[PDB]
């Protein structure tokens, strides 16, 4: 698909059989998801952004599906206001910017 | 061009006669640049993201050029970690996400 940017590029993801929505975000190096309790081992981590840093839990090797496309990678889980799909998973689905 | 996302989608912009690099950012509603003097009057504004809120100055109707394509629109200046080009100007230059 081609997604225009008139509105926020929110799409449906599947994670663990749940559907959710998430923002496709080319300016994020990492993927950050709203608080949830996945199984698995985590590491603590701090990620930063516009106003500062928050604390998150890092899970590795998580499979997410983005508009029917699979990707497998690290996900950070924390008190984010929005689910963010970053470049580590966008590359896997062949996603480009074009103009 | 077509930009892949294996690395950060930094490009060169020209603004107020300077060259800067900025991040092409589909997850941002707005464009935020590092502190600089632009000509023009401005309004104080607040914007947020991960981490919280920062206070910026809003300049309207600013000409900026992004990889040789012109855009005229609102630019916020303030203590951002990185120069961000958001969706208000990506749409002007015809930017889409594709996969
Ligand atoms: C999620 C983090 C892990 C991420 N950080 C990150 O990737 N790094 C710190 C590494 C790095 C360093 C240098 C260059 C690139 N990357 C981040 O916040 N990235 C930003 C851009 C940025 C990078 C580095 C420093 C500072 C900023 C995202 O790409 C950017 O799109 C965010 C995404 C976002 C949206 C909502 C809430 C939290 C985060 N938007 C923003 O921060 C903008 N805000 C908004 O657009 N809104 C709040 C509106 C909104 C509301 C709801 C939904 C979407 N958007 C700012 C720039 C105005």
């Amino acid at each position: 698909p081609q997604i225009t940017l008139w509105q926020r590029p929110l799409v449906t993801i599947k994670i663990g059989g749940q559907l959710k929505e998430a923002l496709l975000d080319t300016g994020a190096d990492d993927t950050v998801l709203e608080e949830m309790s996945l199984p698995g081992r985590w590491k603590p981590k701090m990620i930063g952004g516009i106003g500062g840093f928050i604390k998150v839990r890092q899970y590795d090797q998580i499979l997410i599906e983005i508009c029917g496309h699979k990707a497998i990678g690290t996900v950070l889980v924390g008190p984010t206001p929005v689910n963010i799909i970053g470049r580590n998973l966008l590359t896997q689905i062949g996603c480009t910017l074009n103009f």
